């Protein structure tokens, strides 16, 4: 319980941006709670008093969400940051302001299991988890949301008064719907969440921690793979592409023996010199090394351009934060980020598209790049409707990002990353529609030209793209839990017109 | 704060924490404990002491030779559940825990109290092991060492008898245990007992008892630069200008009432086979003149050299800053790397800079990930006197790193030779090695070298003890003949008391 942070404060800079330096906010007051009664006091009194307040876990959204300028008031989850199992009601209790590094360091040192989240160690449980997301395990042991057991919440009744409630996985629970839209409703929209409470939804288990999450595998084969750009003509980067996509159509099944293989394909601008790929396959199983070779001769089979290949072994909780799996943790740039679910992958159109884009003369930045993201396996044998992850049958995600240094250039950067992936997107409005090749994008890397007439034709909403026939059900939770509107920003959650 | 099982030889952790970060080195405990107390870890002693078995604690991981993971070491004490850091209002001081990573301090103290510490720039390094070593950081030059902060430590050590306790020892000095307090001031890790939790705060007198008074400010923004200079077309007397443009620059400027103790740099003297010389440049950004003042230290490092460097600027607010993988590192330890460490109080003389110069271009090496970095230190480091802790170094404007790094364990011969050799020739004067009180001050206990006892490499006839630790060692010494009588926490460069 201790003083807000205001404009003069040595940590105000800090404490006004998240990780995401495009954006810079103006909040009057930034609290560090300590407590789900301490936000419920500067809820109430930032209700009472008609102030736009917004959350801050691990500050890494790719949008203006929290530090839009209209914000006055954050709540920054930084004092939250517990992690541990919670002997009372069985599960594994993960505060908001935690970061996945800590978690997966705390889950895997003290008792042996892990959660199938996002690869960036910095990103906030707080942000990450209510979006569904995907990460390095998401094949072998389904999307970090299947795991939610129960969420503390507090939310703003009607009146404005601000409470806290228990939402949990038990179907006649009265809060079970505000549960259910923490299944990847995302951040920002019902609530501020205190904590989540993690286990595996099996009946069988013996109630040990060690039991009651998935155990990762225990070593892991790394790979980075690298073909050199001055090697690969169009045709050479085309068979590239479809090989990729069709080993990826044929093996991510939720029975597929290779749900234990992680990978992302780098299509970079060829000014980067390389093209890359990095791969991960559990180590432990028998012919594990050749299992990789299988599937790297595959990737790169009658590309005529031989890449340059290599493999290192690693303890799973070390593999974790090499770089090639957890990313450079340079946030010192800026970005823009898009976003697509793959059920099938890139037509010869597209890839004609791809090549030209980062082979142009017409832009110059070499940080231009589309990553193919090995999805589906476990993620896919949960039915859609189950979660609020409606997307439960895709073999990739696609990222499509831009990054530079001066803002000056924003508009350039920001008009090629727009421009190319309404391009490959150009058969459907410019988006990637859902229930065809594509089916619609992730709420984790919002992007909000979906919702710009400019940039989707499709006539097919932002709220479809990210959520499909989820969409009324979280309307209904919206109308419910937050009716006052109290959270919201440019891609939330909206009751229907009345 | 309750135990849980040991991991063992099977255990799915075991892998993992078995080891460090150094992936050189692979532990072969038989037991790995996740010690949740002090009570526990006075147990775990008692019972390793009774059956005779070796131990070592682990807390961050990061120590660069095997002192932790030799094969030796029977039973692990691993500190990751001890991971607190907050303020203690019992002892009106800042308790930081042996598991917590200096990134988590810093978020901690920053965001939530408004202040920090001056330790080190990685990130996931512990407290643990970082902290009772002393060590450098960032902010060195502004508000001295992290040891000077140590208010008291809470730490587990075996009697004679072989009974395991805990003290608390403080900076008073009517304390009863005020000695071991001080051997926590610079003695480092794996020496006298397992550090629970430390306790800091400034020693000011004239300071109100709250928390965001307690602990030093960082400079609220700070402009951070990169430059780099291409090696193609950079000579010898190019390469010379340079590092004594930076060595004369650091000499003069490096008092404690420098108007630069608010500057911080790290000169990378790269192998030319890595195609470019590259600088980390660090400076308060909230005072009246400092772009000007970072331009006038690029432009002194930089003048009559000859080669144009690429230089460019940004500016962070504080903690933001402290991520940038320029001052952070680029946190890969999947690596193999060998590390040898000096003070210097002067900049290098000419001859060192010709040998530099042609180990770093010799093409009888392959590697091009060798580096010899000039790290910017004394100023407010140097306002302390030399005994007041057991960080004897209070005169140096320099820390040196020598390191080289590379894949492959079947050419840990080839890189260690290197970096030997290197290391030798540059204190060839004085007997392979740093000895203290001249040009250079010994090395530092953080970045621990066992070359430095070994007299193949060390033909000085000064004993590794005196190169970490000057003066400051028969005091060290006392303490261990004291607290660890029995001499249960060792390893190649423990302190040890005298020959019986
Ligand atoms: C920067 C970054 C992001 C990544 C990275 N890697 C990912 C990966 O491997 N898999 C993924 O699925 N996603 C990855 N992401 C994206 C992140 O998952 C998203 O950026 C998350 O939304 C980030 O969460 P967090 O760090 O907490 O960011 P915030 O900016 O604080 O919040 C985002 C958003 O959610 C709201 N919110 C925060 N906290 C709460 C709580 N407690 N309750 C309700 N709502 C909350 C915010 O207000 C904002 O709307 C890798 C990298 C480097
Ligand atoms: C890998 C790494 C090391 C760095 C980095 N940056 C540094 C910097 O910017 N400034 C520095 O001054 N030092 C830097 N270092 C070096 C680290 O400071 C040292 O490597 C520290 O000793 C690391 O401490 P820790 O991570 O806790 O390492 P451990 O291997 O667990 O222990 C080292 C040593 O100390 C003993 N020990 C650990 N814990 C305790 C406790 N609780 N009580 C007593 N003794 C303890 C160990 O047994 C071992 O002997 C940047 C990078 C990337
Ligand atoms: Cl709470
Ligand atoms: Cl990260
Ligand atoms: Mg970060
Ligand atoms: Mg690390």
């Amino acid at each position: 319980h201790i003083d807000s942070v205001a404009p003069g404060d040595i940590r105000y800079e800090d404490l006004r941006r998240g990780e995401n330096l495009r954006f810079v906010g103006d909040p009057e007051e930034i609290h560090l709670v300590g407590s789900a009664a301490e936000i419920e006091q500067v809820l109430s009194r930032a209700v009472r008093s008609g102030k736009r307040v917004a959350v801050r876990s691990g500050g890494h959204c790719y949008e203006d969400f929290v530090a839009n300028s209209d914000v006055r008031v954050v709540m920054d989850m930084s004092r939250l940051s517990a992690v541990g199992f919670d002997e009372e009601r069985g599960a594994f209790a993960v505060e908001a302001g935690a970061t996945l590094g800590a978690v997966y360091k705390t889950l895997f040192r003290v008792w042996g299991v892990t959660l199938p989240g996002g690869a960036c160690p910095d990103v906030g449980a707080g942000g990450h988890i209510l979006g569904g997301g995907y990460g390095p395990l998401s094949r072998m042991h389904g999307s970090i949301v299947d795991y939610l057991h129960a969420v503390e919440v507090v939310v703003v009744d009607a009146s404005g008064d601000a409470r806290t409630v228990i939402a949990t996985r038990e179907p006649s629970d009265p809060n079970h719907d505000l549960w259910w839209a923490h299944t990847g409703g995302g951040g920002g929209n019902f609530g501020v969440v205190v904590r989540y409470w993690l286990r595996t939804a099996e009946a069988d288990v013996p109630p040990e921690p060690g039991r009651l999450l998935p155990r990762p595998p225990a070593e892991v084969l790394l790979n980075t793979t690298v073909w050199p750009w001055e090697g690969l003509d169009e045709a050479a980067f085309a068979r590239l592409v479809r090989n990729h996509g069709r080993w990826f159509e044929q093996n991510s099944g939720p029975d597929s023996p290779w749900c234990d293989l992680y990978s992302v394909l780098a299509l970079t601008r060829s000014q980067s010199g390389a093209l890359a790929m990095t791969t991960q396959l559990d180590a432990t199983g028998p012919d594990a090394e050749k299992r990789l070779e299988t599937y790297l001769a595959a990737v790169s089979e009658g590309v005529g351009v031989q890449p340059h290949s290599d493999t290192r072994r690693l303890p799973w909780l070390h593999s974790t934060r090499w770089p090639g799996i957890a990313g450079d943790g340079d946030m010192t740039g800026r970005a823009k980020i898009k976003a697509a679910y793959a059920r099938r992958s890139f037509d010869d159109r597209q890839i004609g598209t791809l090549y030209t884009r980062l082979t142009s003369t017409d832009y110059d930045n070499p940080a231009g790049v589309v990553a193919l993201i090995a999805y589906g396996g476990k993620v896919n044998a949960v039915p859609a409707d189950r979660t609020a992850v409606a997307q439960r049958d895709s073999i990739l995600k696609i990222v499509y990002v831009t990054t530079w240094e001066d803002p000056a250039q924003d508009p350039v950067h920001v008009r090629w990353i727009r421009e190319l992936y309404r391009d490959v997107y150009a058969d459907t409005g410019g988006v990637p529609v859902p229930g065809g090749a594509a089916d619609g994008a992730y709420v984790n890397y919002p992007d909000v030209d979906l919702a710009d007439e400019e940039w989707n034709t499709s006539g097919v909403p932002w709220s479809e793209l990210y959520y499909k026939d989820a969409y009324p059900r979280l309307q209904a939770v919206k109308a419910r839990w937050d009716p006052r509107n109290v959270f919201r920003h440019a891609l939330s959650v909206r009751v229907p017109p009345a």
